[PDB]
């Protein structure tokens, strides 16, 4: 019965010695995640799509300037 | 005596079962977190606001800019 | 023999309480941080650097368009 008990000792010993370096690897790997407070939620940030999408449609406005423009370049030099 | 030490390998063999199931809880938890290298700060990211205030100069130089041409265009009709 | 076995399972649940607490600690720091699902990954995002970039592109395009605008106002207070 007493060598039945050391034998579960040794075994719960072994357990928490497993226990302890899963642990002390749990901790690293939560060293290489983000925090919140130092990462951009999705509602504070915008994706590339949207950012494309902003600058298309300056660059449209800007093809019209220019369009008109090179229209405005074309009725001066008929007038001069 | 004995006896007594038998409850108490039962209580801890429990104890330990049932962390074991939280380590395994946690290490699911944690990859669902986003890794440093991936994720980017908030030092390297423009916010929306951000962004935001640098798209309406923009558009308020295009707003010169398009009653600038329109005022030209005016000019030249008056010409011819 | 049996003061021994004792005296061991301090030790253990010693052990255990301390595993638990450590264990209580991790939960708190993964609360802490960002999830996969509410981060932008660097893929879907530009950096503060692309977004430079990119609109010094717009602010070059804009003074050229400026420059050329001013020439005709003085083109056309030529011709009156």
């Amino acid at each position: 019965g007493m060598k039945q008990i050391e034998m579960k000792i040794e075994e719960i010993l072994s357990k928490i010695y497993h226990i302890e370096n899963e642990i002390a690897r749990i901790k690293k790997l939560i060293n290489l995640k983000a925090n919140k407070a130092d990462a951009y939620t999705k509602d504070q940030a915008y994706t590339k799509t949207e950012i494309n999408s902003q600058m298309k449609q300056i660059e449209w406005k800007i093809e019209e300037i220019l369009s008109k423009i090179y229209h405005i370049e074309n009725e001066i030099a008929r007038i001069k």
